[PDB]
């Protein structure tokens, strides 16, 4: 029974993965022209999933402009929701790259096929900007540890993402934040990372975002390797990958590659498989 | 593309609502016989909602057995997910009461339509029992209150409910509890209310039940109006509204209404409207 003058199809696509239920998932609601975006946003707080994206009609020359949700704000880009929704999109075109345009500007992406499906994706992020935290004491109180490996530095590509070190995997699977605590920190996610070399693992704590953990935090991909590499961890423009989510139980790879130096940034890349969970159509 | 031997088809009803968009979401899966409940708590943790449901051939002379679970737990009956449930099936029966095998036995529903949609319902919840909690101090701190207006008991009719009581519709809205303090409070949901005569506000809180706030958590319902007949803030069988979810974005009322006195209750009926949000087929 509709609800409204337009149903809208959705597909859910499971971001970071290459199986059902594992990665995180994104809703991409299709044909979204016609929805407010005060509804939209209910609509995302409706799905409750840590982001949904609206398809609309382009503005700037690309193949579509898309609008993303979370919870409780609109972001003006994020990483795992456009790799869904180029994923998402790339069933209904041949083509080979996708230029999805945003609040951020126009972000192309690289479709790879295997067997008539869209398998996965890589994009070129904006290039962050960072500074020093400064909030460092407060920030440590808030997650339960006493230091950070390396400067609690915040990047920003759109959201913001904070990083901070861990000395060990079992050190970042122990972390049990004060999530109260982290909602002081507005505006922004907080990434906490431990590995080597070419493998990292991270956790996402944002309460300001509206999700306690967050399972792939792709915005957060291509800042972790710069900080990375600015911190001595890489040299610049080593691939990484990084797999987050494993403690809540949805394990999601993403692979990522700055090139350039700290300085000159010239890419940001970040990519990964990505599988569709569900289609489905809603009232309204 | 199927990642499975089965599809399956779902809906998301808003339970306790009579608009989309309000009320609490759960997402009930039909022909659920094939799959196991490892993959079944698997799907619930990847739809986010409050509860899935998967609706099973009945083995004890019902209508269908229904398995409940959390993003984290199964949970042996629950209100929403139920009364979601049962409003589903409605549309695929034109009988007036539906029989739904949970494991707490068979929950009978009374099934109400309008124009050929089932648009309320009304069940007969098992009767709880009580106690009190008897960890008053912790509660209040990890809730951020000094005190309860009533004693604070846990009931059971399956999940367990406690409840706290405010002084004021105001002081309820205010609460901003520890979440990980009340991760100590294990198999349990934490009910705040503040209300007088006929309507009532509640706020749930539950990492034990893998969520930070609940919606409508309908399993609470019926105890709660056990609750306030017992304190002497209505008399024992006066019906009572029950509105949660304001804070969250996600107005939710609940109707509940407990016939008999204390050490003999007969019956404990909660009811609401709800509505169709979506419909779809998952992969697997
Ligand atoms: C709402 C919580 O999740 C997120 C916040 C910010 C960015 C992303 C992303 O994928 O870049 C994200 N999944
Ligand atoms: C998972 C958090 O939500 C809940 C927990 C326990 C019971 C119910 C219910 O509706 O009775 C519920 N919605």
């Amino acid at each position: 029974v509709p609800r409204g003058s337009h149903m809208h199809n959705y597909v859910i696509i499971d971001a970071f993965a290459s199986v059902p239920l594992e990665g995180n998932p994104v809703a991409v609601f299709f044909d979204a022209d016609d929805l407010p975006p005060a509804q939209m946003q209910r609509i995302a707080r409706e799905m409750n999933l840590s982001e949904s994206t609206f398809v609309l009609k382009p503005r700037n020359g690309g193949d579509a402009l898309i609008r993303i949700f979370t919870p409780v704000n609109e972001l003006p880009f994020a990483g795992h929701p456009l790799l869904g929704t180029a994923i998402a999109l790339g069933a209904h075109t041949d083509n080979h790259r996708l230029y999805l345009e945003t609040q951020m500007g126009t972000i192309a992406f690289e479709l790879e096929r295997q067997n008539g499906s869209v398998i996965a994706a890589s994009m070129d992020q904006p290039i962050p900007t960072w500074t020093a935290l400064g909030r460092d004491a407060e920030l440590l109180k808030a997650l339960g540890i006493s230091d950070s490996t390396f400067p609690i530095e915040i990047y920003h590509n759109g959201p913001r993402h904070v990083f901070v070190g861990l000395p060990s995997i079992d050190a970042l699977s122990a972390l049990h934040p004060d999530h109260r605590a982290l909602s002081n920190f507005h505006d922004m996610a907080i990434n906490c990372f431990a590995g080597a070399g070419r493998r990292w693992r991270s956790r996402m704590f944002s309460p300001a975002y509206g999700v306690v953990e967050d399972a792939a935090t792709g915005s957060a991909a291509g800042p972790l390797a710069i900080h990375l590499a600015r911190h001595g961890q890489i040299e610049f423009g080593q691939p990484v990958e990084i797999l987050q989510g494993v403690e809540i139980g949805r394990p999601s790879l993403m692979f990522a590659k700055a090139e350039g130096r700290a300085e000159q940034l010239t890419r940001v890349e970040v990519s990964g498989n990505g599988v569709t969970f569900g289609r489905g159509t809603i009232v309204l």
